[PDB]
């Protein structure tokens, strides 16, 4: 059966098997009250837990479901929730008296010279991963998840992404047509996740168990990558293409990351979005998504490194950025980050 | 093995099993001599038996000054009933009231652009093209990799219009796919194993230029859809629409239901669409999604037109769609062994 378990002591989607499809929204919170927030994340753990499950009439009401899914397998659907600084201060405003509860490093990603950031394409009060083998799967998961929100929140962007994995196993490949993914640490070692992902304490209650979840927009210029020679491609990542193993003012990115000394999990995934309006190119590139117990020992020393020297800023571009916060896992009776009390 | 012969008597990708996942791109094609669009039919004719075939890109004691043949994101992934399908739009044979490449001759009967809508609000940079190419296949990866490397090599002789990507999965024990209102859609098909209606319905046979012998008429309307407001619309409304009863397809007795009005053309298509999405809408807020209404038909005029007339006045599901983009092409019969893609270009 293609059912990822729903409640437990970790949220799904983060170490689970890397599904094919995902559908990542961020949402700005309207409401004022912070009950309504409760009923928002009562509801949405009732209807992710149906989602995930399995689980498939008045004719003068509106649908509960939109019925596109009706005959699908769960595709081994996961939805993974998290919060933006904005949930815990906005404008310099408490807005739900949740200042005491704040994580210790929830806060916007420190600026990089060579970002082009667009704030539309980033931030957010909460974050949505939504996750399934099947992308009609994934998306009536998150048109469902958007449609319970309505009057408590406003959607700030929707992205959608792929990755296929080999045949065989293999590991998948990115749009430059590399191996991606090999530096993860396995998902299966409990040892390793919990040293590198979920957090156990120093952090509030809420946060036992979960992670920080940071992303990136990154733009891959595919058609200046496809004119360079292999020598260009293979010489950018330090890597040879068909195999990944290493061979041997700029420096190959695999060796630029691996020199700060510091492990992430990465769980991205390619997109694709027709011809771009201002370039008349495929507008693609990757959706960097990356889950660690503490960004600034891990994943911010990586943004710096990288922005500084990396080979691969000559075709590629971060264009949206943000860090959530993941609660831990939710308990069977319970409903998802329930220390909004 | 998930192959689809490329080549045959007809293009694959038309009566061939829906796949779940579309690349749909259109080029204008900007050379002047029909030599540089032969070349490109000859490539893309190679290059598209490879891509659909098992057959993958060994450049093993290759140059690393050079660029890779290849993109390379597909090496290790099956075929997955990859079908790459081509077709000509009038632009094609006459752009700016000029007769191009000396093809006028072989201007395929009803090859023209779709007539005017009153509910229309076409974009024109989302329509037309003087060459589609229908990038199917049931993995998303897959599919990109080949419109990629196709679009690839027609650097110099054509300009990308557009392209659009979508999805329709189908019931995990073979149901009918359901589009994005949660209707089940594609019962109204005849079967594509029956070659005595497909003859009749689908393919051309006499009639038409020789290179349109074994080919046929594919037609394109995007028609966003209003999710936003449906989902907010009673199960009672949504079945009203249609006719149809939602769950299981059944039917029940200015506007008219869909499907009775379609039905009152007495015309049949064969429709092979998809669903998209394409995140927020800027101009709304709400989910940018619709429908890539792709149909083949034998005779646009006999079959396809009196629908769109017949919808356009009537169909209460205007109320929650509008037709944003619009195109026509003729797709050439198959390609032999031994041929090249529509090799009526002498
Ligand atoms: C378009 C953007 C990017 C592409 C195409 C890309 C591609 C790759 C590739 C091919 C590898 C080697 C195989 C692997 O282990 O996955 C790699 C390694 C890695 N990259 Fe990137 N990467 C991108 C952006 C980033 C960013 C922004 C970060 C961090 C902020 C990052 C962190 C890492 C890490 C941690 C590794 C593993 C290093 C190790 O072996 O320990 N990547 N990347
Ligand atoms: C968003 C746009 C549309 C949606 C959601 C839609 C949906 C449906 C549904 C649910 C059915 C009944 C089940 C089936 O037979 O597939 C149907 C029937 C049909 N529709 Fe549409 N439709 C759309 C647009 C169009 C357009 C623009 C045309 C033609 C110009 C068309 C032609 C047909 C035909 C030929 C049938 C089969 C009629 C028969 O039973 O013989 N559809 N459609």
């Amino acid at each position: 059966e293609q059912i990822v378990p729903f409640y437990g002591k970790h949220q799904a989607g983060i170490t689970t098997a890397h599904q094919t499809y995902v559908y990542f929204a961020a949402l700005d919170v309207t409401a004022k009250d912070k009950s309504d927030i409760i009923t928002l994340f009562r509801n949405w753990t009732s209807l992710t837990q149906m989602l995930t499950s399995g689980k498939k009439r008045n004719q003068y009401l509106p649908p509960q479901d939109t019925g596109e899914s009706a005959d699908l397998s769960p595709s081994n659907l996961t939805v993974t929730f998290g919060f933006g600084p904005g949930f815990f201060e906005k404008d310099g405003k408490d807005r739900f008296g949740l200042k005491s509860k704040k994580p210790k490093h929830l806060a916007a990603l420190p600026a990089m010279p060579n970002d082009n950031l667009d704030e539309k394409q980033g931030g957010g009060d909460i974050c949505i991963q939504v996750c399934a083998d099947d992308e009609q799967v994934a998306f009536h998961a998150l048109r469902n998840l958007l449609n319970q929100a309505v009057g408590t929140c406003e959607v700030r962007f929707v992205n959608k992404g792929f990755l296929s994995g080999g045949k065989n196993g293999e590991t998948p490949r990115n749009l430059f047509g590399f191996k991606d993914g090999t530096g993860n640490q396995s998902t299966k070692d409990d040892t390793l996740m919990n040293s590198i992902v979920w957090i156990q304490s120093g952090e509030p209650d809420w946060m036992t168990g979960g992670t920080y979840m940071a992303f990136r927009k990154i733009k891959m210029f595919l058609e200046v990558w496809d004119r360079s020679s292999l020598k260009d491609q293979e010489d950018t990542f330090g890597r040879r293409k068909s195999s990944g193993a290493p061979f041997g003012p700029s420096n190959p990115h695999v060796s630029l990351v691996k020199s700060t000394g510091k492990q992430i999990l990465r769980r991205a995934f390619s997109y694709t979005e027709g011809l771009d309006p201002k370039t008349g190119y495929m507008d693609a590139g990757l959706l960097f998504i990356s889950f660690q117990k503490n960004p600034d020992n891990q994943f911010i020393p990586m943004l710096k490194a990288l922005s500084a020297k990396d080979a691969l800023n000559e075709y590629t571009q971060t264009i949206g950025s943000a860090l959530y916060a993941c609660p831990g896992g939710c308990k069977k009776g319970e409903y998802i980050a329930q220390r909004l009390l």
